[PDB]
């Protein structure tokens, strides 16, 4: 499904010489950007700070992190200068460094630290499929420095994320609880304040979540959420994950209010597109090939009535490509309008700027739709006005808005 | 010293887990992403198209493009099922393949691709110095597809290019050309036409070049080019290579206009920043961590004259934030007006908004320099406005020109 439609809207491709990753062509690649600066945008509002890290690290690390012992057949590791690195699986050791780097206080947190870097995750070959099992991928991930008191705050928010950027999307979701297990690490106590404060935040949150009993990883408690697609499938997606030994196994620090100098605090690990590629994948079956205006590869389509109108049309896309809008042209005049027309909607373009002596005489546009309805005709400025803040608002529902 | 400034300015640092890879705290991030869409912001009217690439490919990919047999040694190297793969040292091999996904014309050309994806090359632990020689790098990386017939005229956008970025970094330049050398591939009519077109445009460009004789590469000539930093330092950054190896190792064809489906198209290797990483260690040695106001992570500072306006003085710094500008805030009820403001200047914030009784209920702002010089009382309204179009224009003085 979103393979095929991949290929048909020429998003992104595979190939034989990398299993597991992904070719983006020039559209699934803007697809691809136009959902990283989503998600950052609602970073800068949020206070979460990116950073850039390495992607590769000596095995020593992975020894402290733990990934070396459990995770290591996941990982690509290789030798240099006879020391033993790998590809980072996870981003999470390398902003512990980060926190590690000098002293902090307590009025730096809650610290958030936001990373796109590129993972790798070495996946048997015969259990790959598209953007759905894959070797290599960006997923959006921040970790949460914070005390312990300051837990259900952070965890409200983290939701108050969710349900934004899903809103957007239009998804509706669904919550579990997953508490300490039989085999679980560190002190008891500190478990029982964490899961205290979650359920209180999901309780306050006010959505029906289930609570799954001992189904927690032995490091933490954590949320786990389930997007629904426009079918009606379920798709583990967003994760709130708690984690006590990562402050234990670096030795991080900060100083309290008291301010005593030996308190560590509590790392949250959070996602919630998963990675880029998944919900590219995801969203391509779900949308049908029809993508929202702010998503689109394809905005618009300008078409002239005549050949006496081709340059008309070249001022207008070039305007609305100075826009910042994916404006194509179609100038063939071999073609009939009502062909171009059609074609472009079979191709999924949200506008469809028809220009004709009239047009060209008013600085005007015939304004239709994939859908196809009739907008009438508007000025240039009127119509590039309006779809900006179609742009800017994410409308998933941006033709029939208009 | 870009080393200590950008220790100094809480912008990057180096860890002994790995070396050759550098991390950036959310400042030098900032500093990052700013670079990378600036020249997103060059690409979009240059008719450059962005796409997504694997980091690690197939030995037989290599062995294709000829790093196995050359590069190899600088490549790190792992084995996945009994099978040799590669991390990327380059794009390029990959870029081919999307050239041949599908079966092009004399229409679809130039067809330039773009790529910051993240390189890694194996340089000696002994050779690594800071950002300037590193093993992990984000390269603005394009290939520009092109007939014969075309590269005169794509070589001069190229210049164009290079002009353009380099004089928003107030950086002079030096050109030179190399020749076909002694040892090398191809049909030299090919070389001849291809060095023919070039010496035309360098010419046309209207800039003294030096002309290097058979220092060029054994796949193709090639224009090098070097900036001028404020101390009078030169640097090698910028390239633009043509390559007629890599069309026939990957047999690359298109449909010629007469109908000839045989043509293979040249290759056009250009980089104008090398790596982000070089640029930003050039650039904090350059701007002695004094940056301009597009690129600087430390934009404004808000200031509160006292405790009654600490409220105010956060809603501004909130505002601002919210403007997608770089904001913090000295809330210290222990420190003196001009001590935060002494010490803002000596951190290297563009811009210091204090902000007073007087401010709270006229919903303004007095506006302070980083050279200490006053701008008077604006709305926030004004001040944003003004900082948006100094940022969006990236001015060179934001402070002088506000
Ligand atoms: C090295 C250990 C391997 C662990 C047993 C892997 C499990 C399969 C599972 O616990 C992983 C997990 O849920 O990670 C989840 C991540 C978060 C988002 C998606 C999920 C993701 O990335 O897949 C987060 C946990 C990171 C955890 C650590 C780190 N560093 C732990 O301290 C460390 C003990 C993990
Ligand atoms: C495998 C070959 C290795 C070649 C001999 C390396 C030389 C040391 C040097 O010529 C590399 C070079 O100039 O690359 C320069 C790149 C371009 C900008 C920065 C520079 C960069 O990235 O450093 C570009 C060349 C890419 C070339 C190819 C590819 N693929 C060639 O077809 C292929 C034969 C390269
Ligand atoms: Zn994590
Ligand atoms: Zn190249």
């Amino acid at each position: 499904d979103h393979r095929k439609i991949g290929r048909d809207q020429e998003l992104y491709f595979f190939h034989e010489l990398s299993p597991g990753s992904c070719f983006f062509l020039p559209k699934g690649a803007y697809i691809y950007n136009a959902l990283i600066e989503f998600i950052r945008s609602e970073y800068r509002k949020r206070g979460f700070q990116e950073v850039v890290t390495p992607n590769i690290f000596n095995s020593r690390l992975w020894m402290t992190s733990g990934h070396w012992q459990h995770y290591s057949e996941n990982m690509f590791s290789f030798e240099v200068e006879k020391e033993l690195f790998a590809l980072k699986p996870m981003n999470c050791p390398g902003h512990c460094l980060m926190f590690d780097h000098r002293p902090r206080s307590w009025r730096e947190l809650p610290l958030r630290l936001a990373d796109f870097g590129v993972l790798h995750r070495n996946e048997l070959s015969g259990a790959l499929t598209g953007l759905t099992r894959v070797r290599r991928f960006q997923q959006d991930d921040a970790h949460i420095f914070c005390a312990m008191e300051q837990i259900e705050d952070e965890i409200k928010g983290c939701l108050d994320f969710l349900r934004t950027v899903y809103s957007v999307f239009g998804f509706s979701f669904k919550l579990n609880l997953s508490t300490r297990p039989e085999k679980f690490l560190g002190d008891i106590e500190v478990w029982d304040q964490a899961e205290k404060q979650l359920e209180n935040s999901l309780n306050e949150f006010g959505e029906k979540w289930e609570l799954n009993s001992g189904d927690g990883a032995f490091y933490g408690p954590k949320i786990d959420i389930q997007i629904k697609d426009a079918i009606g499938r379920y798709h583990q997606c967003a994760t709130i994950q708690l984690d006590f030994q990562l402050p234990i196994r670096f030795n991080l620090t900060y100083v309290s209010h008291d301010g005593d100098d030996k308190k560590r605090p509590v790392i949250v690990h959070r996602a919630i597109l998963g990675s880029v590629e998944r919900m590219i994948a995801i969203l391509t079956e779900n949308y049908g090939g029809k993508w929202p205006f702010w998503l689109s590869p394809r905005q618009v389509m300008v078409v002239p009535v005549g050949p006496t109108c081709d340059e008309y049309a070249q001022k207008v896309r070039q305007q609305f490509h100075d826009a910042k809008f994916m404006a194509d042209i179609d100038l063939d005049p071999g073609c009939t309008l009502n062909k171009k027309i059609r074609n472009a909607q079979l191709a999924q373009y949200n506008f469809i700027l028809v220009v004709g002596e009239k047009e060209k005489i008013s600085g005007t546009v015939n304004i239709r739709t994939r859908d196809n309805k009739v907008h009438g005709e508007r000025t240039i400025s009127e119509t590039i006005e309006r779809l900006q803040q179609l742009k800017e608002f994410r409308s998933k529902q941006a033709e029939e808005e208009f």
